[PDB]
């Protein structure tokens, strides 16, 4: 029954990186005791040590474990560590793995293990202090000399080996190194921690080791074992601060608009709404196309009166993406009071005002808000890669997007939204080649140059923040592009385009009105969608004229017409057809109960009254079950005229309203009129559903 | 200028038959005098002239016309005959004809006639008594010699015809015989008189004369001829009567049924209803077919208590359609006691119950009711024959079914009823052979009988009084066969199957009610209607059962069945569309304005609803713009149960009624569920109009 307090962890340790505190957390988690050397090839490693074991030469009582700091973190607690080398009779332990190095002619030498790693690794091992010491003090070699190699001959003499009992841990008893082992491990959970299994051979290994290229293959294990995230306590380092009176950090803020994208002037705006101090903000804003040119002038008055300062870079500067994003980038690094850098593209879009907050109570070097293309799997972040540098999927990936577990996330790729330290950007990185440099993506190259440096790319789907939307084939020859996403993005458009009171509506509470008999009344269009609509239907500027029939029954004759333009003129029939069956269908199976709709309507048009030309319509019947007429304009501004009528009823609808939709019956019981429109212009909105 | 005081008009008649009255009545219209001689071949017409000659044998100032009086009618006046008399230069006139008889060797002798009749007629002449009485005094033959050819002996004679100026009238300016000018005359009319014109010659015949087989076109003329009717004072000899007090003559009814007649129950029913002392009516039936029989038995006991004597004749006599014409007329004439013989067809639909009264108070012999088989031209009348006496279109034939010209009518033909005088039956044609004899067809054979005795068939127009019954094609093979009969006899089958208020709500009134919001509630069929539906329903005992799908929407399915019968398997559809085009399509265009149906209807189907079997039908709605609901039985008496209900507008029919039906929308608003019926059964109509 070894003690474990005379145990000893021994590392090197250059700097305090990311890697080595992630080690530390975990060597303090199994309240583990670690002398970090150096806080101030490779040979200089054996020789910072050699002077560290001097102190310990007899102490026959001590056993001492040395491992790498970066690429290492800790799975078991010192008490089962003890009982495994306990377990091997062996005075020093080294660890295993699959490939001999540096020079490969030594694989003869080596004894023979039957199904096991049968080669040494210099990066950990254990052992007493005084086999250690009878070790390490042969060093006299140059700090640039290989530390592999002088523990390789050292093991390599058959002689030297068996006087001091060395062996080495063929089947990863204690030591995993990753690297020609990546098939062989996975996590084994608990309650409140994480460990891996060895299924090769069925162990469970208490240091991880990621030597060689598996960092990121590391990087995914740190942010479990071994309480990175339990299925019980959840995360175990995040938040889950500022202080009252002080300010919080300068913030400086770059919007990004490197392609034409949907939704663009609700963006801006949406820029006015985050829970941060505005003087405490500067904004820089890169618009890449001229399409855009308009929305950031109508915004941009706006803008700069809410922040502290405001800087804008247009396309007639001919700038590249990452010549932008370096720029952007590298003005908040020359400048000190700038404490944060926060990049933000268009097609993100933000639902929690509070995102800047989060992530910079969160602590962290560099760190993302988690996005998704909505009721997709896409997102702002990757999980794992190819060895091309190409997308692939990790093991939890899925688990994340769907924010099954929660937390901060160590991963090789974000993108779109990030918050970077002011500090870092200068110290860590402090050159402008971030973004530009090579051919390969500039978003690519920027994930690629913070892990060149050791910083971790952290990610956060510890809340909801919001969604991207999909820019990938806007078509943009259209007086309102936005008008046709609705199903590209749908969530948005309804936003902007869908009366605020439809849902309220839809769901009871007594919105919805019955002016007639049968005909029932409800908000369906915003004021923004209907003058877009009439504004995109006057710019076609074809109007049904003399020798028009259509669909409607008055007598025996479907002669009565109108001043129309149908939605396949203008190409919109796709379009408005959708919104019939998302929106309209579930209102008419709630307003008639036991009727079914699947929202068929052939004729689908946009009216025109004026005093000029077809003031009014004659009464008629409908070629519908039910009619949808929806006012697209104001009555008393836009025009002085009357509304619709039946007959049958002697019920006049007096003032249509700008966004309320009206629904009858068409076929028959209500023999309907409009009325004449005497001063200016009046346009509805017309559907024969259900014919 | 002849005084018209000094013209005698003789003429010789052995009874005052129906012509001799009519002659004496167009001589006694222009003020004539006429000699009747002998009130007690044709020889014996001259012995009687010549003696009555002897008396005007030295009259040189007299004029003296002798005529026929049986086939003469009377055009112009004396003072006008004496005109033409005067012009002619003509000591004694004779009439001319087209053929010379008897005697067709003496057609050489008579002189040379341009272009006219050149032979001479004894039927009508007029000239002086003195040269009269020097011509019929050369008389010394028998009775039974030829008058005619006295007369052509005489006339024949150059010498003699030069002396005493004998000429003929070539040019019909005088006497007009009809045979061989049937085409050379035509009437003219007046305001209050009509005349003949000849076109011929141009020239106005003052005396008309029906020689030869022309006998039915002087009946025709004598019609007219000279105030029989005017276009202005209308007939001038019909009534246009019985004692207050005194009863009325005894009748002889008898009513025929000698093939399968429609509306038969209806018919008998009827004649309980004739404004007539029943006390003054024997009632005789002849029932041809065993398929009546049922009807006959179901009526007969209240007949026998309603007239004063009734006698059945049935199948089992084995009695010819003749032979029971026979009897029927034949046993009134062996009873002193019967007055008046009415016999009156199935066929016959009287909608005037004073038509007996009407026709015995027109005093004449026989005389018939002018019936059409309603919409059409056909009538129980014919105007005209062929040589082979078959039917031909009269002139005037036409304008009387139209009734343009009313009046009592002598024509050659009456069929289905008529009412003969007691006497003459006994006394101018005691006969038995009357219809029966010879293969002639015994109602052509009847009229027959009557023309050989001349006597006059009378028809009168003056009012309306029937119609008659198409029993052209009336399939027997059927439960009710009249339910199949709304396209042959459309007016009765309205009166006896269409509810009685129909009409009444329909022209307004406020009959129609509308129990819940867009639901009407009028009354449709009538109990008789309702009960022979059912009954003809439950006799094809048919009904569908499981596995049995029906056009009816619930959900999103169609599975929504019911106990029912289709018209198609019945075979009623044709028949069942019609009552929707003729009925069901006005009261809806009535009730929904600015609607137009052309009774659109693919399923029509009678419901059956049993505490036993499907007592209520789940909630649905229709593949229909409107659908009618008729009740077909009582609720309470043979059902206690629910009826409809609406659950939109949560209104419910707790009683519906038996002839009434009901109209809502279908495809939408009104959701319907049929309330379960608890005891007895059931049965509604059902028609889902305009899919
Ligand atoms: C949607 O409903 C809300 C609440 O019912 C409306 O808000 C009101 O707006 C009117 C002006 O339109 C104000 O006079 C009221 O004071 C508001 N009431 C509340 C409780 O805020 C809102 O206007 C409706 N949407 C639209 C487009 O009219
Ligand atoms: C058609 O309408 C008439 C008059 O509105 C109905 O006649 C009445 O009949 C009820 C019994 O059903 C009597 O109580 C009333 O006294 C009658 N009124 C008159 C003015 O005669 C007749 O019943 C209706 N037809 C049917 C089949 O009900
Ligand atoms: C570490 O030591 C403290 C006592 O100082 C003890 O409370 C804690 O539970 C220990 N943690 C582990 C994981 O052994
Ligand atoms: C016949 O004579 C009477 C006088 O007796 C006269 O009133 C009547 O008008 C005459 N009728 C005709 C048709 O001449
Ligand atoms: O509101 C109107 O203008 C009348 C609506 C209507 O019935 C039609 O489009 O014909
Ligand atoms: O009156 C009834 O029984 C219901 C009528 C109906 O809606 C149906 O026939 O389905
Ligand atoms: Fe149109
Ligand atoms: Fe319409
Ligand atoms: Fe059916
Ligand atoms: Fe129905
Ligand atoms: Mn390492
Ligand atoms: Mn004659």
């Amino acid at each position: 029954p070894v003690n474990p307090e005379k145990l000893l962890v021994i590392t090197v340790a250059t700097a305090e990186t990311e890697g080595y505190l992630r080690f530390l957390r975990s060597a303090e988690f199994f309240n583990y005791t670690v002398r970090t050397l150096g806080l101030g090839g490779g040979g200089q490693k054996v020789r910072w040590l050699k002077k560290e074991m001097e102190k310990y030469a007899d102490r026959e009582d001590m056993i001492i474990m040395f491992v790498d700091s970066y690429d290492v973190i800790l799975a078991g607690s010192p008490t089962e560590l003890l009982k495994k080398f306990v377990q091997s009779g062996s005075r020093l332990l080294f660890s295993a793995e699959s490939f001999c190095w540096p020079e490969w002619g030594l694989a003869e030498q080596y004894p023979e293990v039957g199904t096991g790693k049968r080669f040494l690794n210099s990066g950990g091992f254990i052992g007493f202090a005084t086999t250690i010491h009878q070790i390490v003090r042969q060093w006299k070699y140059k700090d640039d000399d290989d530390d592999q190699l002088f523990y390789t001959r050292l093991y390599l003499d058959p002689g030297l080996r068996e006087k001091l009992s060395l062996n080495l841990d063929h089947k990863s008893r204690i030591f995993q190194n990753l690297n020609g082992a990546l098939d062989e491990v996975v996590l084994k959970f608990d309650r409140n921690r994480v460990r891996i299994r060895n299924v090769a051979y069925d162990t469970l290994p208490i240091v991880v080791h990621g030597n060689g290229p598996t960092k990121l293959q590391l990087n995914y294990l740190g942010n479990y074992v071994p309480n990175g995230w339990t299925p019980e306590g959840g995360c175990g380092f995040c938040n889950q601060t500022l202080p009252g009176g002080q300010p919080p950090p300068r913030v400086f803020l770059a919007v990004f608009v490197e392609q034409p994208t949907p939704f663009l002037p609700r963006f801006l705006q949406r820029l006015l709404l985050l829970d941060y101090p505005p003087d405490r903000v500067t904004l820089f804003l890169h618009n890449n196309e001229v399409f855009h040119e308009p929305h950031i002038a109508d915004s941009w008055p706006q803008l700069q009166d809410h922040f502290s300062a405001v800087k804008l870079v247009g396309p007639e500067e001919a700038l590249s993406p990452g010549e932008a994003r370096d720029m952007a980038m590298d003005l908040c690094r020359q400048d000190p009071e700038c404490e944060f850098y926060f990049s933000l593209d268009a097609d993100a879009v933000l639902t929690n005002l509070q995102t800047l907050r989060i992530l910079i109570e969160e602590n962290r070097k560099v760190i993302a808000p988690m996005l998704s293309r909505h009721g997709k799997l896409w997102s702002n972040f990757w999980g794992a890669l190819s060895p091309d540098e190409y997308y692939a999927r990790s093991e939890d990936y899925v688990e994340l997007v769907q924010r099954k577990r929660v937390g901060v996330w160590n991963v090789p790729y974000i993108s779109q939204a990030y918050v970077i330290r002011g500090d870092t950007l200068r110290m860590e990185l402090p050159q402008r080649d971030v973004f530009s440099g090579s051919d390969t993506d500039p978003d690519m190259a920027f994930c690629k140059s913070f892990r060149d440096k050791g910083i971790f790319l952290h990610l956060s789907n510890q809340h909801e923040f919001g969604r991207l939307l999909a820019t990938s084939r806007y078509d943009t020859e259209h007086l309102h592009p936005d008008l046709w996403q609705i199903f590209d993005n749908p969530v948005d458009w309804k936003e902007q385009y869908i009366h605020e009171n439809y849902s309220r509506a839809l769901e009871g509470e007594g919105i919805v009105e019955q002016p007639c008999p049968d005909v029932y009344w409800f908000p369906l269009l915003s004021e923004q969608m209907c003058d877009e609509l009439v504004a995109e239907m006057e710019h076609y500027g074809q109007w049904s004229g003399g020798r028009h029939e259509d669909s409607r029954l008055a007598g025996g004759y479907e002669n009565v017409p109108t001043v129309d333009i149908h939605m396949k003129q203008v190409g919109y029939e796709d379009q408005w057809l959708q919104l019939l069956r998302t929106y309209v269908g579930p209102m008419t199976e709630s307003l008639f109960p036991g009727y079914h709709t699947k929202a068929r309507a052939v004729m689908n048009f946009v009216v025109r009254y004026r005093p000029d030309e077809q003031p009014s319509l004659r009464p008629h019947h409908d070629s519908s079950t039910f009619t949808l007429n929806v006012a697209l304009n104001h009555k008393g501004l836009d025009y002085e005229g009357g509304g619709c009528r039946f007959l049958r009823y002697d019920c006049v609808i007096s003032s249509p309203r700008k966004g309320w939709a009206l629904l009858h019956p068409g076929r028959l019981t209500h023999y309907h009129e409009g009325l004449p429109t005497t001063w200016g212009t009046r346009y509805i909105m017309v559907s024969f559903v259900d014919p």
